């Protein structure tokens, strides 16, 4: 009855795939011409997460910087969950959540996308790259799941939400992998057909 | 039409899930127990893995450390794809392929699991991560796609792999990220019922 | 008057060098001894810090697992400080000052022996990094600056404190990367004469 | 005899410091005017380095980004050696090479700085990210040791190499973080007097 265990965990998630093809490849589509338009204009892409959603930022990035599929130039993209001495740093001040923040308002120039991901939304951190994002006017594109969190909340007319159809974060987080690889699918299919 | 690539995205993932259901969970029965074994005999994970590999495989690790999804202790599980001073130093002398092999010799005990994460199973860092944690009479669990590569040639009768039949880096990696999620399931209920 | 203000900086530095060659050799003994003594046990180091001690902390990490000078074996030290995905994992659920005290519950083995480096020793992360580290029957080796902080008020009769005699937070990192450079020396001349 | 060695090793220091504040007040100088202006014309600087010396470049990502002493807006600095899940993506390619070529091309701006820190000033991986900066139009400040390696083969008239006299790698480190120190002091004093 390990093998029922394996099997619900597997259709848990086929569940969520099944769900999230139906809902989402408006809020995709429209996420990846974003990116698209962002990178045609000479922006870059900062991502942010933690945890999970920290490694699935950092797929993001390598997907840009080295290669998703096709041998094609490098783009832009930086993970602000990367550098262990800036974090603790803040950290170490006692300022946990500008962590992110900081990273924002020194680096992002106008026209610039923060890919904010996380599975609630909520956490203090995430928020407040987002705000400081919104007033360096870049666009955000955010992976969420649950209701969107304090997170959704925060978007204006021209950023992108992709809410994940599930309550539950393990599942969440596979539906943002596989996201992000769709995302870079377009994006090379539209930069390098 | 956008929207059809992103069908075809979605498509082929959940075709690859649903193959993977059918044919993996005795290998991850078999990997959930020798994780379980070495953990109940005071032992450790190491972990390693390249590129999006080490973001499953660190994702592992804080899942053992942190959480998956039950309050209970924190469990021993390290990525060896993390300190980038250690990495870079190693290949900086001109040792490209031990940057894992040096960090499994250093620190792995008789009993410990070395959980070996490649697409391909090509990489010549991963294969000597596995050769030394052999030498050093750690079990493997290798999570691969494709044919297995190198280090399916490596793995003896206690080892397990577990090969995600896609031939697509992008589905592959997504199916180590669910699998990974099966076994903190199996791991924290055998453990903390 | 740049080049006064690089003076100055100079200056400073080698005055509190001077300082430290007269006031540490015994503790940075000691502190070696135990190092050594551990390593000749079985045992490793796990090593923590912040900002730039997180830097001087991955330096020592580095010198063990890789080399110091000499061509020898792969020596197990761990920064506690390095995986991303673990420390913001901790940071996301809200136990901001778990985050190395996690990490030591879960790898510590008696024996073994924790390198906390921190300019001022207070820090909650560290603090408790330090305290869980004595629960496991871990020994103490701080390095530190200012009057020690919470951190000295930590350390027993078998720990050892690595003071730099400065109230100057970049002389104090200076100097413990000097003092890494020095045990590092130490331990190598010791196990591999 | 313990006593001797740190004795020793602490001298050692002491003696390259007092000759590098008489040799290189002038290339800090220019270094530190560089990185100014640089800032000033709303660039960034871009670090690299491995080892120690991906150790140091961090520290200086971390005074920028964070803070050196003063409490004053976050500074656009990055270190290229910190997303392993980047760089291992590049390695697992067969690219070591272009580690850090790569992310300067995707992200770096004519009139941008690059930080190359290096003891020898040899590693092909380096002097890469230097030669694809140079094509950029960055200018860069390399911090070096030695005979100053291929690296300062590499530098034209704009160019500064902060050179340690010293042909000893702890040594060079040590002088690479008072020298990065002396950076920010320079820096702060300068943008925010
Ligand atoms: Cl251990
Ligand atoms: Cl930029």
């Amino acid at each position: 009855n390990v093998q029922e265990r394996i099997k619900a965990c597997f259709t848990e998630s086929i569940q969520t795939q099944i769900a999230a093809a139906e809902a989402l490849p408006d809020a995709i589509s429209r996420a990846a011409m974003t990116l698209v338009q962002s990178l045609l204009n000479g922006n870059k892409i900062l991502c942010c997460g933690n945890g999970t959603s920290a490694a699935n930022a950092q797929h993001f990035a390598a997907s840009m910087i080295n290669r998703f599929e096709t041998e094609r130039p490098s783009l832009p993209a930086i993970a602000l969950n990367t550098d262990n001495v800036v974090l603790t740093a803040i950290a170490n001040d006692r300022l946990h959540d500008e962590v992110y923040a900081k990273q924002v308002r020194a680096l992002g120039h106008a026209g610039d996308v923060l890919l904010a991901i996380s599975t609630r939304g909520n956490s203090r951190d995430i928020v407040k790259a987002v705000e400081a994002a919104v007033t360096r006017d870049m666009t955000i594109v955010a992976l969420t799941g649950y209701d969107g969190g304090e997170l959704a909340g925060l978007l204006g007319p021209q950023d992108v939400e992709i809410r994940i159809p599930s309550h539950r974060s393990a599942r969440i987080q596979e539906m943002h992998m596989l996201t992000v690889n769709c995302l870079c699918d377009l994006i090379d299919n539209t930069l390098f057909p």
